[PDB]
């Protein structure tokens, strides 16, 4: 759960994390730097390498759920069973068993490729606040993961 101050600043630079483009480049930017850096990950979701097409489009779908979990910040109970759900469908994804320990370093390159869109909005009290709800959604997945 978030305190009301960290909504508060997930809600607002969400709004410019979304652009106009839903995010859609936020996405490319985390998959694509994801895979560059860990190269083994790439067979996980059975993609070619960072330069795949399929990188764009999941990066994309991710980032338009992340912010319907934002839009549900207001009542952690709908977000948290969302995302749970959507944790359950991962059980049908990907060619590598999905690891629990994959999700720490999605968040490192989900919060660099926030900053790298939004600049000097991603300040010291959002990067505490975007850690957090990643923990929360990224937490709420894992559990339907592995239920
Ligand atoms: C390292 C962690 C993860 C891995 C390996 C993974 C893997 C995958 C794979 C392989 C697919 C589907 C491609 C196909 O349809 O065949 C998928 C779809 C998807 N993933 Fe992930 N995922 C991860 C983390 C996340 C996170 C953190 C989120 C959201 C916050 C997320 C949300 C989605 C969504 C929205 C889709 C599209 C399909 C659907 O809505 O069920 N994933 N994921």
């Amino acid at each position: 759960g978030l305190s009301a101050a960290q909504r508060q600043v997930i809600a607002a630079t969400w709004k410019d994390i979304a652009g106009a483009d839903n995010g859609a480049g936020v996405g490319k930017k985390c998959l694509i730097k994801f895979l560059s850096a860990h190269p083994q990950m790439a067979a996980v979701f059975g993609f070619s390498g960072a330069s795949d097409p399929g990188v764009a489009a999941l990066g994309a779908k991710v980032l338009a759920q992340i912010g319907v979990a934002v839009s549900h910040l207001g009542d952690e109970g709908k977000m948290v069973a969302q995302m749970k759900a959507v944790g359950v469908r991962h059980k049908g994804y990907g060619n590598k068993h999905i690891k629990a320990q994959y999700f720490e370093p999605l968040g490192a390159s989900l919060l660099s490729a926030m900053e790298h869109r939004i600049g000097g909005k991603m300040n010291a009290a959002a990067k505490d606040a975007w850690a957090a709800a990643y923990a929360d959604i990224s937490g709420a997945l894992i559990s339907g993961l592995q239920s």
